[PDB]
Order: structure tokens, then sequence, then C-alpha cells
């Protein structure tokens, strides 16, 4: 099929999406950047989709409920920071004609593709409008323990392997509301790169808080300007998840493959995949990221708090002063 747009595709139903993706890239992602809006779109995709249970009715999953029922879902504590994300998305969404769910999930996949090293995520298309808001408490909190995290994910259909896979997202992530004095504080020292740096950096001994001291949801971090979530800390070190976490360190392909597979499930939670169309070809091709990660300057294996009995990966050390991580620019 040649779309009237000129683009070629497997299914005519995907033709609408080529202009939408251009709209996103220009008017949401500032010309296809791995910046605030791209990171935000991935976070929104997770918040929308996790409003789902295999067992009980905890929402329609990846239905775009978090947009259509924005007023309700933005009242929930774990959706802190989401208002800024949806506020910025709405002007773009409004000119697309898409269901809220197809828009949220497309934007999350396109945004991810803007980050060097990221997978080109599967994009299934065809999410009917949402019927109801998710209830409260579907989204994990950074103060949650591993029991609670693993329980919530399992309820939605994800095992421990998949939880670690999905936390790869924190390689391109910053916090705006855990400490409102330091918006845009990243979780790793390569917030514009979809690499395995966050898996290493969370394993370093934490030494300081990045902003206005101790705030609920964070723990001591190893670098000035870097935030460490309490949830990432406990998942990295718990016996159920530690080997999974360590395996990601300096293993770019394991991270990307694991993440790609888990995201393909996440982004269709609640949906009837047999009634959807494969429109994966509308997602931009991401820039590659091969070479290895390295320790931040001044650190070494002495500073790693190794939580798994497997031999730790060999990672190059860098001579120099400990680095300061810059905040992410607001837009
Ligand atoms: C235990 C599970 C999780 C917890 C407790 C958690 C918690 C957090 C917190 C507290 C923030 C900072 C929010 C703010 O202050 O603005 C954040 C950011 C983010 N999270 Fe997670 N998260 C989890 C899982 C995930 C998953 C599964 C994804 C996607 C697959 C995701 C993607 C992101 C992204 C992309 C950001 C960055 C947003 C930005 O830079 O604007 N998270 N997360
Ligand atoms: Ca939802
Ligand atoms: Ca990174
Ligand atoms: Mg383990
Ligand atoms: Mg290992
Ligand atoms: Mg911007
Ligand atoms: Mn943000």
């Amino acid at each position: 099929v040649t779309c009237p747009d000129g683009h070629v595709t497997a299914n005519r139903a995907c033709c609408a999406l080529f202009p939408v993706v251009q709209n996103l890239q220009e008017n949401l992602f500032d010309g296809g950047e791995c910046g605030e809006e791209a990171h935000s779109a991935l976070r929104l995709s997770f918040h929308d989709a996790i409003g789902f249970s295999l067992n009980s009715n905890k929402g329609g999953g990846a239905d775009g409920s978090i947009l259509l029922f924005n007023a309700t879902e933005l009242t929930f504590h774990a959706n802190g920071g989401i208002d800024d994300i949806t506020s910025r998305q709405f002007p773009v969404f409004e000119t697309t004609g898409l269901t809220p769910g197809d828009f949220v999930h497309l934007a999350g996949a396109v945004g991810t593709a803007n980050c060097p090293g990221a997978p080109r995520l599967q994009f299934m298309f065809g999410r009917p409008p949402p019927i109801a808001p998710a209830p409260d408490l579907t989204v994990p909190e950074p103060t949650d323990d591993v029991d609670a995290i693993l329980a919530r994910f399992a309820d939605a259909g994800f095992d421990a392997s998949e939880v670690v896979a999905l936390l790869s997202s924190h390689t391109i992530a910053a916090a705006d509301v855990v400490d409102v004095t330091i918006p845009g504080t990243p979780f790793d020292s390569t917030v514009g790169t979809f690499d395995t740096q966050v898996f290493l950096e969370v394993l370093l001994a934490g030494r300081s808080f990045p902003g206005n001291g101790s705030q609920p949801g964070e723990v001591l971090s190893p670098l000035a300007g870097e935030m460490r979530l309490q949830s990432d800390f406990v998942v990295s070190r718990d016996s159920r998840t530690a080997c999974l976490w360590q395996a990601m360190v300096n293993n770019q392909q394991l991270m990307v493959s694991s993440f790609a597979a888990a995201m393909a499930k996440l982004q269709v939670l609640g949906q009837n995949v047999n009634t959807m169309v494969d429109c994966s070809d509308v997602i931009p091709e991401p820039a590659p990221f091969a070479g290895p990660i390295k320790f931040p300057a001044s650190f070494s294996m002495a500073d790693v708090e190794q939580a798994c009995a497997s031999t730790f990966p060999q990672i190059q050390t860098v001579a120099g002063p400990a680095p300061t991580v810059a905040p992410v620019p607001g837009s």
C-alpha cells in the first residue's frame, strides 16, 4: 500500500499514523529529541497501561483512561507529575483524531525511539475509547517495598524478569515532583541515552541527596545532581531481582530485548490484540548505541554494592573528579 502521504505500509489502516508521527516529532518532541517530552511520554504510557488486572477489574489497561478521565486519575498520589505531562500532550492530541489510548501508546513508542540505544518498539494500533477511569492504587509508589512492587506487577501479568526489564526506562528518566526544588533531576548520568548506565549507578554506594535533603521516595545517591529512587534501590538488591538487575549492567542487548518484549505486552494490556492492526512501521528508527558503559569518574568496583553472586561485568574506570549531573531542560 502507498499511503496518499507517499509512505508505504503493510496495512492501509496505518496510513493515518504517518502524519500523526510527524506532528508528534515536530510539536511534542521538539524535532525528534530525547528530552523532557519523550521521557514523559514513556512514563505516561506505563501509568495508563498499569491500570489493569488479570484477576479483578482495575481498569481497561492501555485504554487512554489517563487522558479521557484526566481529572479523576490526576487525583491519585502515584500520578504526581502526570498533570504536567498531559497538559503538554493535549494540544497535540487534539489535532490527531486518535483514540486517547492509541495516542498515549504511539507517543510513548515514538518518544522512546528518539533516545539513542532504544529499541524500535512494536506498535499495535486500535485501542477503543476508555469506558471508565482506573481506580486508585494501580500505580506503584517509589516508597513501595519489593513485595508490593512484585505483587502489583504480577496482578497485571508481569513476572520479576519483566519488572526489571521495564525499569530499564529509568535510563532516560528524571524526577520533577519527588523534590520540587530540583525539577529535572536524572536517575542516571546519561539521561539522553538509552543505555545500561542506570543499572550500574544504582549499585554504587549512595553518599548524598541531590536537592533539599531527604524526601520520601528517594535514598542516598552516588552523584551530585543524580536522584536514586527507593524502589530502584530495593529492586536492585533484593534476592528475587538482584541477579536480573546485575545481568543488565553493561549488557545493552539484554536490556533492549527484555524491555522491547515487556513493552509489547504492557502497551496492549486490556486490549484485544486480534482486533488490532500491526503498525510498527510508523515508529522512527532509533539511533544505535553500542560501545560499553563506564564508571563515572573516580569510582571503581570498590564502590559497587554487589547483590548477586555472578561475577560482575568488567567496566572501565575513568580518572578524574566525580562528575555533576546536569538537570534536564524543562522542554
Ligand atoms: C516500581 C515501578 C516504578 C516506580 C515506583 C517508579 C517511580 C518513578 C518516579 C517516582 C519518577 C519521578 C516522577 C517525578 O518526580 O516527576 C519516575 C520517572 C519515570 N518513570 Fe518510573 N517508576 C516505576 C516504573 C516505571 C516503568 C515501568 C516505566 C516505563 C516503562 C517508567 C518510566 C519512567 C520514566 C520515563 C520517567 C521519567 C519521566 C521524566 O523524565 O519526565 N517507570 N518513575
Ligand atoms: Ca488506563
Ligand atoms: Ca541513560
Ligand atoms: Mg536474584
Ligand atoms: Mg551479571
Ligand atoms: Mg520541549
Ligand atoms: Mn519529567
